[PDB]
DNA sequence: AATAAAAGCGGAAGTG
DNA sequence: TCACTTCCGCTTTTAT
């Protein structure tokens, strides 16, 4: 199946929705949400997981913060801002 | 000098 | 067993 975090790094590289979400330091993996626009991309994530209820931000961050025990997507000290992994984007 | 709003947080039960 | 999803309540950051 697909990852959240897959999910995030395939818009940020297709530039599909460039208003709801872009890099910040694309070197260094980070990344951030539109205030305004995030809703939106969220909820195209749930909609391609075809969960009962629609997904909010809200509760895909809730899902973000899982992965930081694992390593795959840390939160930065900036409003809305994550970095990923060096594995995840490459070497 | 306080606020309101927004963001961020995580335990717990639940779902394909 | 996974990878979240959903719910609920509390705390922190930010904007005014």
């Amino acid at each position: 199946k697909i990852r959240l975090y897959q999910f995030l790094l395939d818009l940020l590289r297709s530039g599909d929705m460039k208003d709801s979400i872009w890099w910040v330091d694309k070197d260094k993996g980070t990344f951030q949400f539109s205030s305004k626009h995030k809703e939106a991309l969220a909820h195209r994530w749930g909609i391609q997981k075809g969960n009962r209820k629609k997904m909010t931000y809200q509760k895909m961050a809730r899902a973000l913060r899982n992965y930081g025990k694992t390593g795959e997507v840390k939160k930065v000290k900036k409003k809305l801002t994550y970095q990923f992994s060096g594995e995840v984007l490459g070497r």
